[PDB]
């Protein structure tokens, strides 16, 4: 049960499942987008199990099970938060978001979620 005002700015495939550079290349190339700035404003829920990006005021428009998440972090630009998830069995995606108070608050929540999740599966 979370709450984060963030602008979903797309998802694209990435080479290796982790690394701050791999993440930045990804976030970076999603940022380099000269346009009318059409990133969808959303609201992120982060349960221990799932991450959801609902639209403002209506099922999700992007979601991801915390278990699939492999790497996370704030990019070279503190406004952005990116995350890589092992999707295609032997293949990785990367989603990014814009946050004005800054992406740290969100990031912390996502990490804490991954921690709980990981620990739940490690032992039984």
């Amino acid at each position: 049960a979370q709450k984060y005002e963030a602008l979903y700015m797309g998802t694209l495939p990435v080479t290796k499942a982790m690394g701050m550079d791999v993440l930045n290349e990804a976030i970076g190339t999603l940022t380099a987008r000269g346009d009318r700035n059409a990133w969808v404003p959303t609201m992120l829920s982060v349960s221990d199990s799932l991450m959801t990006a609902h639209p403002i005021q209506e099922e999700p428009l992007w979601q991801c099970p915390v278990r699939l998440v492999t790497f996370i972090g704030v990019g070279r630009d503190p406004h952005t938060f990116g995350l890589i998830a092992d999707l295609g069995r032997q293949s990785f995606q990367c989603a990014a978001f814009w946050c004005q108070p800054h992406a740290g608050g969100l990031s912390e929540a996502v990490q804490a979620a991954c921690m709980v999740q990981y620990q739940k599966c490690l032992v039984a």
